């Protein structure tokens, strides 16, 4: 029992975490076989980046350039390329604790694991979503570019995010490990802020069912609803409006505690509309939105209780 | 920027993780050296426990009773003995990935990052606190048994808890890793509930400060308090008394922000007697009490945002 944010444990991502130096800016970097990948704002001074050509400030580089140093020892760097927001530097060593792994671009409410790195070394682990608007809301110091989100299957690792910035709210932006980044942001130090953020209703709908599993029934009611006025309620409240395919993913979900999708959507128009009335749902007095319906199978009892 | 809950990283942790079987009942152990640890009652049937008598049942026992397993290799035991709750198993091998490490006893109010595991192999990661009562909020199934708690401080994991019971309320109990219980419980099935729990009045302090830290002051005021005053209103609200050496440990948090302790602690009288008034603090609508003083210190910016 209990329910709480949980991470992927991070130790095979540790192991490929390294430091990247060009001139005075020092950065993180994610180490797989003999590539080190890193945001290809390392190149940037900080006069350069208020408009920065990337292209032709990397044509002034060399390998020597770079320098790149897991623990104590140093890699040499033997090629290097840029790709769309990041580079790879090739390295004269492949790294022996490579695990399993793939890239992947995460979708908008989607939820991964960061591991915060400074200079190269691991500092800390937390559970993020990609909100809507793009932006996750992290935690994130100066040195922390180059720290990766990731998700781990079976015994392999899908990156889907490494760091690149701090926006004016003091939420985060970054790209996938192709370099692209999530939403309408680019490596520039200008003007740029966080489109409007909406609550993502399947992650709201999915711990809803997470607090049934561990026992709880009380917001529950008698009425159902339609789809399309469960929607003009959403819109009100501004939490995203609820799909045919939102509604399919729940089925599991549904299937463990015998409640209907829509009867679950009912409870939470019913929620919207009248509030919590000083109560608290899985210890929360708040609606939750950053656990998706994955994250709630994997975290709870197989087994509802009762 | 930000404000999460934030674990330490887990690989030097997930490197000592194995799975200890005696007879039908699997569990975690740690494997530090030649030695691992793990709960005493694996050797209980679901009959013996409701009244076991653990010097008794272990008598009974060889060293080839005990199966422990890493990954897929067969660890051999060679020696057994008791340690209040626990068994230390002598092993064949000495782990290769054993890190610096310490057992320590934490105190009630301090946090830590708790490695979730099943059958030896690492799940999730999430941090806590020690309750007031000695209880922690895990999210925990059948099978977490042996799944440990630590802090890492330089390359140091810092030992200090290891699961053995989930009590009726939902919450979590288990020992250091001397075998010595957290709090008033014992490894038997039997009724056990956890005591009155009280608000962690320290963590709250310290969380106001890494909201001024982060840049936000709205529920200052222009009044202080005696330590003595503060506290009837905390008695009132079920916050821990607040002692003259918590006012000490806050010294650094005050002297970041310019905030008196004593003034921050009339800011926090208003906010218990007059509410949020539908704001927030750090993301927050409730007041937080699982972040230490030096979780904040270790997370937040050394320079104030403003
Ligand atoms: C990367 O470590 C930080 C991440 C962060 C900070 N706070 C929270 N998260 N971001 C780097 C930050 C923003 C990016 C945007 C894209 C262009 C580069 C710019 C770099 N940057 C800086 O603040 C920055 C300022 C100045 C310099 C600098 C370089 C040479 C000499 C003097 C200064 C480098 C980076
Ligand atoms: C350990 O894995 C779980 C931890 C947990 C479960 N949910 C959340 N956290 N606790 C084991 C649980 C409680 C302890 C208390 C101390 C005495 C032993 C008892 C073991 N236990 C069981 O539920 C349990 C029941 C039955 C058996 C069993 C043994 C042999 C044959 C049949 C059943 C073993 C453990």
């Amino acid at each position: 029992s209990g329910f709480r944010k949980m991470a992927f444990p991070s130790g095979k991502v540790e192991g490929c975490m390294v430091q990247v130096t060009c001139g005075t800016t020092t950065l993180n970097g994610l180490w797989l076989d003999d590539t080190v990948y890193c945001p290809r704002h390392v190149i940037c001074t900080a006069e350069d980046m208020l408009n920065p050509n990337y292209e032709d400030l990397l044509i002034r580089k060399s390998n020597h350039s770079f320098l790149v140093q897991a623990g104590n020892v140093q890699l040499r760097v033997i090629g290097h390329s840029m790709q769309n927001c990041l580079l790879r530097l090739k390295v004269d060593t492949s790294n022996p604790k490579t695990p399993k792994y793939k890239f992947v671009r995460i979708q908008p409410g989607q939820t991964f694991s960061v591991l915060a790195c400074y200079n190269g070394s691991p500092s800390g682990v937390y559970q993020c979503a990609m909100r809507p608007n793009h932006t996750i809301k992290g935690s994130f110091l100066n040195g922390s570019c180059g720290s990766v989100g990731f998700n781990i299957d079976y015994d392999c690792v899908s990156f889907c995010y490494m760091h690149h910035m701090e926006l004016p709210t003091g939420v985060h932006a970054g790209t996938d490990l192709e370099g692209k980044f999530y939403g309408p942001f680019v490596d520039i130090q200008t003007a740029q802020a966080a489109g409007t953020d909406t609550t993502i209703t399947l992650n709201v709908l999915a711990w809803l069912y997470a607090a049934v599993i561990n026992g709880d029934r009380w917001f529950l009611n008698r009425f159902t609803t339609t789809l399309n006025d469960f929607n003009l309620v959403a819109m009100k409240y501004n939490y995203e409006p609820l799909t045919q395919d939102h509604v399919d993913i729940l089925g599991p979900l549904s299937a463990q505690t015998g409640i209907a999708v829509l009867d679950m959507c009912a409870a939470l128009k019913e929620l919207l509309q009248n509030g919590m009335n000083g109560r608290t749902i899985l210890g929360s007095t708040i609606l939750e939105d950053e656990f998706t319906p994955f994250d709630v199978v994997r975290q709870c009892s197989g087994v509802t209780f009762q």
